[PDB]
C-alpha cells in the first residue's frame, strides 16, 4: 500500500486568477472531514491517484491522511523511481525506498481545495471541500508530505502531532476502508 500524510495549505480557486489561500481557522468549523475526497496532482482533475482518509484540526494546523490507490500511478511511479535519472536526480543517492523518496521530493505539498471565505460567513450550502492535491509548487503553511507503506509510520513522522492526536487520526484511518472505493481516474501516459 501507499499512504500520504501531512499538514495542508487550504486554497480557494487553486491555480486560477481568484486563487486565495485561507487561514486554517476559516475552515476549522467544518472539520473533521471523514468521508473520502479525491487526491489529484496539481489540481488537475484527470490525475486522480487516490482518496483521503481524514482531514483533522490539530494544534499546529490541518492534517491530512490519504491512500494512493491507483494501480496505474503506483506502477508508473515505481518504475520511474527505479529507472529515471531525472526522477532520481534531486533525491539523495542510493536510497533504500526510492519511490517514497521521489514522491516526498517531487510532490512535497498537500493542497486542500475549499470554497471561498465569503461562503463561510453564513452557513455554506454545499460541501466546503473538493479534493486534496499533491503539488510541486505552492506550499506555504503546509509541511512536506510524507509517503509510506503504513499509515501509523507516516503519521508518526510528525513530531508536531501528539500521540493523542495521532491516535485520533489513526482511529478513522482504520475505520474507513479502502478496498471498496472506486478506482481513481489516472491513466498512465506510457
Ligand atoms: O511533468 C511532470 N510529469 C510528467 C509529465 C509528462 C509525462 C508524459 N507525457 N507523455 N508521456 N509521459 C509524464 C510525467 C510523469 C508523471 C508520472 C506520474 C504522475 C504524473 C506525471 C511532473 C512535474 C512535477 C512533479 C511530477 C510528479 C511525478 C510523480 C511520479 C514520480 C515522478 C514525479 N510530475
Amino acid at each position: 500500500g501507499l499512504y500520504v500524510g501531512g499538514f495542508v495549505d487550504v486554497v480557494s480557486c487553486p491555480k486560477l486568477e481568484q486563487e486565495l489561500y485561507l487561514d486554517p481557522d476559516q475552515v476549522t468549523d467544518y472539520l473533521p472531514v471523514t468521508e473520502p475526497l479525491p487526491i489529484t496532482i496539481e489540481h488537475l482533475p484527470e490525475t486522480e491517484v487516490g482518496w483521503t482518509l481524514g482531514l483533522f484540526q490539530v494544534s499546529h494546523g490541518i492534517f491530512c491522511t490519504g491512500a494512493i490507490t491507483s494501480p496505474a500511478f503506483l506502477e508508473l511511479a515505481s518504475r520511474l523511481a527505479d529507472t529515471s535519472h531525472v526522477a532520481r536526480a534531486p533525491v539523495k543517492n542510493l536510497p533504500k525506498e526510492p519511490l517514497l523518496e521521489i514522491l516526498h521530493t517531487w510532490l512535497p505539498g498537500l493542497s486542500l481545495s475549499s470554497i471561498h471565505p465569503r461562503e463561510l460567513s453564513q452557513t455554506p450550502s454545499g460541501p466546503v471541500f473538493q479534493h486534496v492535491s499533491l503539488c510541486a509548487l505552492g506550499r506555504r503553511r503546509g509541511t512536506v508530505a510524507v509517503y509510506g507503506h503504513d499509515a501509523e509510520w507516516v503519521v508518526s513522522r510528525f513530531s508536531s502531532v501528539s500521540k493523542s492526536e495521532r491516535a485520533h487520526i489513526l482511529q478513522h484511518v482504520s475505520s474507513c476502508r479502502l478496498e471498496d472505493l472506486s478506482t481513481p481516474n489516472f491513466v498512465s501516459p506510457l
